[PDB]
């Protein structure tokens, strides 16, 4: 069997890519090692944050061009996937984190004429329910940000990809890739394939396939804890929130949470720590069980600073975050041209907070896998 494009990985990025390749009239195969919709990779959980604001101007331009792609996808599947509950960023305004920097981002919103409300500690505590915040903590609320329905998005992409004619095959793991001048040989535990080009969208497993080709990307994998809490005190407004703080000697000291998912039953909210600590040597080392210390830190912080939730989690789980090792970079997206000979035959999406970009990254990987280039400016994201 041969295809114009073989996509390695059936997570959101691989499915969005396959949908775009197939809709453009090309033959595409998606190979997934486990099952579609699995909760063992970087896409576990029900919600992700959609935001317009970014500290880097190039990424801020990309969120603005991704918004219409989300609207188009919502119309295709007839389901609102983004719920604009608001994006609240607050804390130390100068600390640089993997989420960005508050002060630098506020400057960018002014420049791109994106609206926001500036808030002081007292305002944050009164309107949103936080307590005991250091008096100098400040931040902003960007009203157009919100929550993304993860499972609704995956179902939409899967359905769209299959309807467009993509071949979606689960339970098959790619063990080797060998690009050459005429295409790429793909070996799996089930068989062999030839592809015009291959899109690698395998999350934390990218280096397993790039290593024998003499390449390796500089990213780290973190098994982050996530937990659900019962909302004790009835809500006023409950946006997505991220607390920007200076790190401690033991961890990054960053926390975030969501208001109740508008599509879900009951009154639970999800919160978690954003700790870039204890990276995994290999994703196989993941335990699948929320780290005790991370959980203690999260529940402890919520206990003191967000009394609107009951501090004893109802459920806990994990998610594998894959982030560039270098804090100056946010994403790895492009081809492997500068990493190996014939690398232009390998398109790679390999690290970052990317769920918000799924519609865009799918279109860009599709552009690179079919026509050598894309109209979007992603020069800085090159691997
Ligand atoms: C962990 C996490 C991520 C996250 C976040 C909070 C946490 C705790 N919050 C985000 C947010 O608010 N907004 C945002 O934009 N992103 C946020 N993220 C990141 C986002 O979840 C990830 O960027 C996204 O889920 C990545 O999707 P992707 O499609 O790239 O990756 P994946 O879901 O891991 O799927 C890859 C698939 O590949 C399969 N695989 C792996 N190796 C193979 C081989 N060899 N052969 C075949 N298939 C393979 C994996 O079984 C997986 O399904």
């Amino acid at each position: 069997e041969s295809y114009d494009v073989v996509v390695v990985g059936g997570g959101p990025v691989g499915l969005a890519t396959a949908w775009q390749v197939a809709e453009r009239g090309h033959r595409v195969l998606v190979l997934e090692r486990h099952t579609f919709f699995n909760e063992n990779g970087g896409t576990s959980g029900a919600e992700r944050h959609w935001r317009l604001q970014y500290t880097q101007e190039d990424l801020f331009r990309l969120t603005l061009e991704t918004l219409p792609l989300w609207r188009a996808l919502e119309s295709r599947c007839e389901r609102r996937l983004i719920h604009e509950i608001g994006s609240l960023w607050f804390g130390d305004t100068d600390v640089v984190t993997n989420e960005g920097q508050i002060s630098g981002t506020a400057a960018m919103m002014d420049k791109l004429s994106v609206r926001y409300e500036w808030l002081k500690a007292t305002d944050i505590e009164r309107r949103f329910g936080f307590r005991g915040l250091p008096r100098d903590y400040e931040g902003f609320l960007q009203p157009d940000g919100g929550t993304i329905d993860v499972r609704g998005t995956l179902a939409a992409l899967f359905t769209l990809a299959q309807a467009a004619g993509a071949t979606l095959r689960a339970g098959e793991t790619v063990t080797e890739l060998v690009p050459d001048a005429d295409g790429v040989s793909v070996t799996t535990d089930r068989g062999t394939y030839r592809a015009g080009k291959v899109v690698l969208a395998c999350g934390p497993y990218t280096n397993d396939l790039l290593e024998p080709l003499g390449a390796r990307l500089a990213y780290s994998v973190y098994e982050m804890a996530i937990a659900a809490y019962r909302q004790a005190t009835p809500v006023t407004e409950a946006p997505f929130w991220f607390a920007f703080q200076q790190p401690t000697p033991q961890d990054t000291n960053l926390f975030y949470g969501f208001g109740h998912n508008p599509w879900a039953p009951g009154e639970f909210v999800r919160c978690g720590p954003d700790f870039e600590v204890d990276p995994l040597d290999h994703p196989s080392a993941a335990t699948g069980v929320a780290d005790r210390r991370q959980m203690d830190r999260l529940s402890g912080w919520l206990r003191d600073h967000l009394p609107t939730v009951d501090p004893d989690p109802v459920r806990t789980s994990t998610c594998l975050a894959v982030l560039p090792t270098d804090p100056e970079r946010q994403f790895f997206l492009g081809t492997a041209r500068d990493l190996m000979t014939h690398g232009e035959k390998l398109v790679v999406y390999g690290a970052g907070w990317a769920f918000k970009f799924v519609p865009l990254f799918g279109r860009i990987c599709a552009d690179l896998a079919v026509e050598d280039s894309t109209a979007y400016d992603i020069s800085r994201l090159a691997p």
